[PDB]
């Protein structure tokens, strides 16, 4: 069992780079369409405290450069949506996939392909966290790096990045300009807030090492959804709820295991720690499985 | 800090579905050649204890059965090297990269790229463990997915799924068939011994995590190449070269900590565990991480 992101190549056909005076970053090419983060358009300066609108009211469709690869595309039109710019171009991407704009929720998983200056530089699975930050890899310039998801043959892009909010916390929009959480685009401190555990992917998980043969934790315990959410809350873990239990029932009739069973493990495996012992080769539970993610590795 | 992949479109525009009986398994489509297990003349008997050249002999170019996609390929020779066959067809991959085939050293690092039916699943990066297993995730029919790194434009191929030993451990060929570790494609048990965990890895994911700001770990003392290494062979460690130091070189001048002053630490956490604690959001020591790794993914 490992953390497995989508295949990349219908998403590495999308990345174009984008310039604006002297900021570089990545644009999302799709149709006749580039997708960016605004802030391409400020200076240093800027950020600190930016006016968008004031700030693009002063660039016109020449100023900004889009490159995909070695060709240049010619700017027809710009358009600010939210906090994403829309750059019109010239031509179709002759590359396009069948795509979806998607808004995910909170706990949900999707790959993000890290680029720079237009070029995809690695492909890793995320989740968005209750707290709608992300823990990724980001360097400068990668902002413009898009978050998908793969159904057969259709792209669902859900996440663009645009800001670095603290050491390995990171913050980004929809495909529609809107921020997941309440962060703005602006260089000012801000707080994300408390984080909690997503309960049901820790119970995913849980089935996972079931599945492979991992099973030291199951115990001779039951338990009550109302029970275990008092367990829940002292952990700083999410609420479960029948929806989850519904959204867990492959694994449970696959492993012939309740999930109220499994979930009178974790209660124990929270009380307990895991007293140096090793789940899927891990000393900690894991939360940025979502089912579907557990069903998918285990069904190819 | 992420787990990253490097992206995989190049290698997705490569895989086929190959077929010969009931057996169906994925393929490697570069230039006019078709490589993949050749297990996949095998019938679920002739596992058990099979004489490939004998069955060979038995097949001939049409019963070899090639799909890219929904075009199938016209298989016009066929070749056994070492435990890969070599499927000439007619049609040489429009889509093929760059590429070369490696052989990787105990250690390094590289991609996979999951398939099923000739249809890429998901990526997910692996390292070659010092007793030439991979720990992966492969369900039936993943036979023939490949492992590969990418040095900017050129694909360098260092692995094909062949096997699985155990829960959770596989084995598998370099792309001229040549077997890592002492494995054989028979269905007969099989050990692969006593594995080690791969130290300079180690070292150098610490070093990622005090240039992501996660220094609690770092200690008052020093130690010797000899000293540490004592510690090492009572933990299995692999022992620590002037080599493995060089190639820290990177991180330990990008961080101004001696690779010795991170060994001393280093044998602290083997001594005395991380006591509930957390590096880089793990509770044990990292070591599929190579230096390389760490380097690139801290430059962009
Ligand atoms: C885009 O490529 C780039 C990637 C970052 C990893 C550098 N992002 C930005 O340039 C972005 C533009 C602003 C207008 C949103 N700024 C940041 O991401 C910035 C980076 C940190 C390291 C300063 N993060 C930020 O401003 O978050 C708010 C903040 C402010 C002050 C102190 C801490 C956090
Ligand atoms: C290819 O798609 C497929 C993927 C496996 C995950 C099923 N591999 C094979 O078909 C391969 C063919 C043989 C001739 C190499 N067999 C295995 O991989 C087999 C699967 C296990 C679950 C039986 N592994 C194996 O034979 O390892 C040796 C062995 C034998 C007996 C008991 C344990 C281990
Ligand atoms: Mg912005
Ligand atoms: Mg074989």
């Amino acid at each position: 069992f490992r953390k497995m992101a989508f295949p990349s190549g219908k998403v590495e056909g999308c990345m174009v780079q984008v310039t604006c005076g002297t900021t570089t970053l990545n644009g999302l090419w799709l149709d006749d369409v580039v997708y960016c983060p605004r802030h391409v358009i400020c200076t240093s300066e800027d950020m600190l405290n930016p006016n968008y609108e004031d700030l693009l009211i002063r660039k016109s469709n020449h100023n900004f450069l889009v490159q995909a690869g070695n060709v240049q595309l010619r700017v027809i039109g710009h358009s600010m949506q939210n906090c994403v710019l829309k750059l019109k171009v010239d031509t179709a991407n002759p590359k396009t996939p069948k795509y979806k704009f998607v808004r995910i929720q909170p706990g949900q998983t999707f790959s993000v392909l890290a680029c720079y200056n237009g070029s995809p530089s690695g492909v890793y699975q995320c989740a968005m966290r209750p707290n709608f930050t992300i823990k990724g890899s980001f360097l400068n310039g990668s902002c413009g790096s898009v978050g998908f998801n793969i159904d057969y043959d259709c792209v669902s892009f859900c996440y663009m990045h645009h800001m670095e909010l603290a050491t390995g916390v990171h913050a980004g929009t929809d495909l529609e300009g809107n921020f997941y959480g309440p962060f703005v685009d602006r260089q000012t401190a801000q707080a994300a807030g408390t984080d909690t555990t997503i309960t049901v992917n820790v119970l995913a998980w849980l089935y996972a090492a079931v599945i492979n043969g991992d099973r030291w934790f199951l115990n001779r315990f039951t338990t009550t959804l109302n029970d275990f959410n008092l367990v829940a809350m002292k952990y700083n873990y999410e609420p479960l709820t029948q929806d989850h239990v519904d959204i867990l029932g492959p694994l449970s009739a696959q492993t012939g295991i309740a999930v109220l069973d499994m979930c009178a493990s974790l209660k124990e495996l929270l009380q307990n720690g895991m007293n140096g012992r090793t789940i899927l080769g891990s000393a900690l539970l894991e939360d940025e499985f979502t089912p579907f993610d557990v069903v998918r590795q285990c069904s190819g």
